[PDB]
C-alpha cells in the first residue's frame, strides 16, 4: 505494497516524469534497466561507509597551489573552534589531520560555522576545499565542534547471409500547401550512415502510403550492435525524423509491424537527432509505419605519417588515406592511447569480421588500462561519433580512476554524454549512478542534472528519469527529505513568477504595485504553504531560511526575474548576511550551466601551471522547464551602472578607476583590487575568447567591491571586437589609446600565459566546446570549428602568441565604438 506505491508517487513528483507508465514506449527497454539498475545501485548502498556518506568530506589529493602557498609562508594555519559561548584559536600544520588536531584540542566532530561542511576523515588540513577556499579569499577557518549526524538518518526503503531490408507502409499526419514527399532510410552507426535507401515520391496528402520493400547494401550478419534505422521524411527539407534500434537490449534483430510517433524539425548533428525515444504527442505528431521480418618494422615515412595523424585535433577531419593506414597499422597505433580515438573512427563497423578484428585489438590492451589518465581523450571515446559499447566502456574504465572532486569538474558533461550512448543501460549512466550513491555533493548535483534535462528534453526525459529513479532509490531519506524541500520551494516561486510576468506590461519600468503585489504574494506563501528551511541547489552546503520580504524586488529585465532575498537557517552563521537568490523564467538556464561549467575546467588547467586568474563561475541552476535558481554575488555591480552613475546616458574612460577607489578604504586594498581587475580581466578575455562570447554589452559584465570583474548571462550569445577591453578598462591599468603602462604590459603578460597554457589542453575543450554544442546549443560544423581557430591549432607559441597580442590590439583600435553600438540599439 500500500505505501509502496504512495513512495512511487514521492518519486514521481521528485523526478517530474513517472517512469511506470508504458504509453510511449514499443519494447521493454525502459523496464528491463530499470531492473537491471537495482544490482548496481544496491552494491553502491552495501558498500559506502555510513558516517563518511553523512559528513561527505568535500577534499582534494591534488597539491596545494604556489600562489595559496604565498598566503601561508609561516607553514603555520589557524582554526579558531567554537563551543556554546566560548571559542578558541589553534595553530595547526598544513599536513594535520582533523583527528590530530582535535587531539590537540582536548589536551587543551568539527563543522564549518555556518555550513553543512565537515572537515572529517584521514586527509590533511591543506587538502580540505572549505579550507583552500578560506586561503584563497583571504577568510578566518571557523568551525563548531559539535555531534556528527546519525547514519540511520541516510536509510533506504527495503527494495542469416540476406540482404538487411524494411518494408514502409506509409505516413500519416492529423493536420497538413500541394508539395510532394519521400522516406529516407539509413543504417546508422555512430555518426556513419552503414547504407541509405529512399522511397519514389509521392504526393504530400495526409495519408501516404507506398507497401514498398527497401532492400539495403548491408548483410543482416554484418550488422553491428548499436546500429540505428534512421527514418526520415523529406519534401529538399527534412521536416520528420525517428530512430529504431535495429538490435535490441537482449542482442536479438528488431522484428515486426512499428508505428512510430516522429519529432518534427525545427529552426547540423545535434544529440536529439539520435534519440530512439519516439514522439509522445501523438494526437499532433506525425507517424511511420514500417515491417521488419529478417611484422616488419615501419617505413619511417609511414610512422611520421602515422604519428603527423595521431597528433591531430580531435576536430581535424580523418581521410580514407588516413583511415586505411591507421587500420593497416593498427598494432602500432594501439601503442599510442592519443591514437584511440582516430583508430576506432577508421574502423568499418558495418563488417562483422572488421568489428572481431576490432574486438582482438580491444584485448590487447595493456598500453591503455596502464596509461595515465586523461579525461579529454576518454570524453572523446563518448561522443557521438563512439556508438560501440566496448570503445564506450573503456573510456568510461579510465573515469573509475577519478577522485571526487574531479567527477564534481566534469559531471555535467558526463550527464550529457548520456544522450550519445545507444542503449537506455550503460556503463557511463552506470558510473554517474554508483558516484552519485557514493558522495552526497555528486547525488545532489547529479538529481539537479537529471532533473533539468527530464523537464526541457522530450528526446531523453524517458531515459534520464530511469537512472533518477535508481538514483532516488538509493540516496537514503534524509536526501530524499531534503530533494522534497527544495522541489516545494521551486514550484511555489515558479507560480509567483508567471503571476508577476502577466501583471506587468512591456514598458521599461517595473511597476511599484507590482513590486508591492509580489510582497503579498510572498507573505501568502511563508504562513502556511512554504518550508521552513531548504537547501540552495547551486551551493548544497548551505540552507535558506524564511524570506526577507522587504529585500525582495522583481527585476527590471524584460524576462522580469526575482530578485529574493533569505535568512539562513543555520544559528551558528559568521554573519547575518542574507543568502539572494535570482529566480528566473524563460530561458533555458542549461547552456549557462555549460558555460559555467568550461569556466571552472578552464580554472583546474590554469591551476595545473600555478596560474590564477580570479574568475567567478557564480551558481546557476536549472530547476525546471525554462526556469532556474542564479547565485546573487554579495557586494557587486555591473560596469553599465558604474558608467550611469557620474556619467548618467540616456560614455567616460575616467568612472572605473574612480569607482574602485571609492570603494577601497585603503590604499593597499586599491592596488590590489587593480590587479584583482587585471587578472580578472585577463582571465575573461582568454575564457571569453576561445568560446567566443567576447563581444558582450557593459551591462553583462559586473565587478566586486574588491576589483573582482565577472561576466555574466552567457544565454542567448557589423563591428566585431574579440573580448572586452573598453578604454575604462584600460584606464584602471593607467593607460589611454595607444600607451605602454606597468600593469597594462603584464596584463599581456597573464593574457599570453593564460592563453599558452589553455592551449596545452586543446583536445579536452575542443571536445567539451563539441560536446556543449552537441547536447546544449539547439549543431553545425562550422560554428564548432570557431574554437580550433581560437586555440591557434597547429600553430607555435610564438605565433599563437601574436595572435592574442594582436587581438588585444582590435580592441584598443575599436575604443568604445562596438559598446556604444551595443547601446546605440536601446
Ligand atoms: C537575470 O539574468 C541573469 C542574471 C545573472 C546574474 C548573475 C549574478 C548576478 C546578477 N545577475 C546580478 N547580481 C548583483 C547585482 N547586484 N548585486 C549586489 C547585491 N546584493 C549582485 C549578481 O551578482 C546571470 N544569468 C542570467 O541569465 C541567465
Amino acid at each position: 505494497s500500500e505505501e509502496s506505491q504512495a513512495f512511487q508517487r514521492q518519486l514521481t513528483a521528485l523526478i517530474g516524469y513517472d517512469v511506470t507508465d508504458v504509453s510511449n514506449v514499443h519494447d521493454d527497454e525502459l523496464e528491463f534497466t530499470r531492473r537491471g539498475l537495482v544490482t548496481p545501485r544496491m552494491a553502491e548502498v552495501a558498500s559506502r561507509d555510513p558516517k563518511l556518506y553523512a559528513m561527505h568530506p568535500w577534499v582534494t589529493s591534488k597539491p596545494l597551489p604556489e600562489y595559496l602557498w604565498k598566503k601561508i609562508a609561516n607553514n603555520c594555519i589557524f582554526i579558531v573552534i567554537h563551543r556554546s559561548t566560548t571559542s578558541q584559536t589553534i595553530k595547526v600544520s598544513p599536513d594535520d589531520t582533523p583527528g590530530a588536531i582535535l587531539q590537540s584540542f582536548f589536551t587543551k566532530v568539527l563543522r564549518v560555522c555556518g555550513r553543512d561542511e565537515y572537515l572529517v576523515g584521514e586527509t590533511p588540513i591543506k587538502n580540505f576545499q572549505w579550507v583552500r577556499h578560506c586561503l584563497k579569499n583571504g577568510e578566518e577557518i571557523h568551525v563548531v565542534l559539535d555531534t556528527p549526524p546519525d547514519p540511520a538518518l541516510d536509510e533506504v526503503r527495503k527494495e542469416c547471409d540476406r540482404k538487411f531490408r524494411v518494408k514502409i507502409r506509409g505516413i500519416d499526419i492529423p493536420v497538413l500547401t500541394d508539395l510532394t514527399v519521400f522516406v529516407e532510410a539509413n543504417i546508422q552507426h555512430g555518426q556513419q550512415v552503414l547504407c541509405q535507401r529512399r522511397t519514389s515520391p509521392k504526393p504530400f496528402t495526409e495519408e501516404v502510403l507506398w507497401n514498398v520493400w527497401l532492400e539495403f547494401s548491408i548483410k543482416i550478419k554484418d550488422l553491428p550492435k548499436g546500429a540505428l534505422l534512421n527514418l526520415q521524411i523529406y519534401c529538399v527539407q527534412l521536416l520528420y525524423y525517428v530512430n529504431l534500434l535495429l538490435i535490441d537490449h537482449r542482442f536479438l534483430l528488431r522484428r515486426g509491424e512499428y508505428v512510430l510517433h516522429m519529432w518534427q524539425i525545427s529552426g547540423s548533428f545535434n544529440a536529439d537527432k539520435l534519440t530512439s525515444a519516439t514522439n509522445p504527442d501523438k494526437e499532433n505528431s506525425m507517424s511511420i509505419s514500417i515491417l521488419l521480418d529478417n611484422r616488419a618494422e615501419m617505413p619511417n615515412q609511414l610512422r611520421k605519417q602515422l604519428e603527423a595523424i595521431i597528433a591531430t585535433d580531435p576536430l581535424n577531419p580523418l581521410t580514407a588515406e588516413d583511415k586505411e593506414l591507421l587500420w593497416h597499422f593498427r598494432y602500432e597505433s594501439l601503442k599510442h592511447p592519443k591514437a584511440y580515438p582516430k583508430l576506432f573512427s577508421s574502423v568499418k563497423w558495418g563488417q562483422q569480421e572488421i568489428v572481431a578484428k576490432t574486438y582482438q585489438l580491444l584485448a590487447r590492451r595493456e598500453v591503455w588500462d596502464q596509461s595515465a589518465l586523461d579525461v579529454g581523450l576518454t570524453m572523446q571515446l563518448l561522443d557521438c561519433n563512439f556508438s560501440d559499447e566496448n570503445v564506450r566502456a573503456i573510456a568510461v574504465q579510465k573515469l573509475e580512476s577519478l577522485e571526487d572532486d574531479d567527477v564534481l569538474h566534469y559531471l555535467l558533461q558526463l550527464v550529457q554524454a548520456v544522450k550519445f550512448e545507444p542503449y537506455h543501460d550503460s556503463a557511463l549512466a552506470r558510473f554517474l549512478l554508483k558516484r552519485g550513491l557514493r558522495n552526497k555533493r555528486i547525488g545532489h548535483f547529479l538529481f539537479w542534472f537529471l532533473r533539468s534535462e527530464i523537464a526541457q528534453s522530450r528526446h531523453y526525459q524517458q531515459r534520464f528519469a530511469v537512472i533518477l529513479e535508481a538514483y532516488l532509490r538509493g540516496c537514503g531519506t534524509a536526501m530524499l527529505h531534503d530533494f522534497t524541500q527544495q522541489v516545494q520551494v521551486i514550484e511555489m516561486l515558479q507560480k509567483v513568477t508567471l503571476d508577476i510576468k502577466s501583471l506587468s506590461a512591456e514598458k521599461y519600468d517595473v511597476s511599484s504595485q507590482v513590486i508591492s503585489q509580489l510582497k503579498q504574494k510572498l507573505e501568502n506563501l511563508q504562513n502556511s504553504q512554504l518550508p521552513e528551511s531548504f537547501r540552495v541547489p547551486y551551493d548544497p552546503g548551505l540552507k535558506a531560511g524564511a524570506l526577507a520580504i522587504e529585500k525582495c524586488k522583481v527585476m527590471a529585465s524584460k524576462k522580469k526575474p526575482l530578485w529574493l532575498e533569505f535568512k539562513c537557517a543555520d544559528p551558528t552563521a559568521l554573519s547575518n548576511e542574507t543568502i539572494g537568490i535570482i529566480f528566473k523564467h524563460g530561458d533555458d538556464l542549461r547552456q549557462d550551466m555549460l558555460i559555467l561549467q568550461i569556466l571552472r575546467i578552464m580554472e583546474s588547467i590554469w591551476e595545473t601551471e600555478s596560474l590564477d586568474l580570479c574568475l567567478l563561475p557564480y551558481g546557476c541552476i536549472s530547476t525546471g522547464d525554462k526556469i532556474g535558481m542564479i547565485e546573487i554575488v554579495k557586494d557587486a555591480t555591473t560596469i553599465a551602472k558604474i558608467q550611469q552613475s557620474t556619467v548618467g546616458n540616456t560614455f567616460k574612460d575616467e568612472v572605473l578607476n574612480h569607482w574602485l577607489k571609492e570603494k577601497s578604504p585603503t590604499e593597499e586594498k586599491f592596488q590590489a583590487a587593480v590587479e584583482r581587475f587585471v587578472y580578472s580581466c585577463a582571465g575573461y578575455c582568454v575564457a571569453t575568447f576561445v568560446l567566443g562570447i567576447g563581444d558582450r554589452h557593459n551591462d553583462n559584465i559586473m565587478i566586486t567591491e574588491t576589483g573582482n570583474l565577472f561576466h555574466i548571462d552567457f544565454g542567448h550569445i557589423k563591428e566585431r571586437v574579440p573580448f572586452v577591453l573598453t578604454p575604462d578598462f584600460l584606464f584602471v591599468m593607467g593607460t589611454s589609446g595607444k600607451k605602454t603602462s606597468p600593469h597594462f604590459q603584464k596584463f599581456q603578460d597573464i593574457c599570453v600565459k593564460a592563453y599558452l597554457a589553455l592551449r596545452h589542453h586543446t583536445n579536452l575543450l575542443i571536445i567539451l566546446f563539441s560536446m556543449m554544442l552537441m547536447t546544449g546549443m539547439p549543431t553545425s560544423k562550422e560554428d564548432i570549428e570557431y574554437i580550433r581557430d581560437a586555440l591557434t591549432v597547429g600553430k607555435n607559441e610564438e605565433d599563437a602568441k601574436k595572435y592574442f597580442l594582436d587581438q588585444i590590439e582590435v580592441c584598443r583600435d575599436k575604443g568604445w565604438t562596438v559598446q556604444f553600438n551595443w547601446f546605440l540599439h536601446l
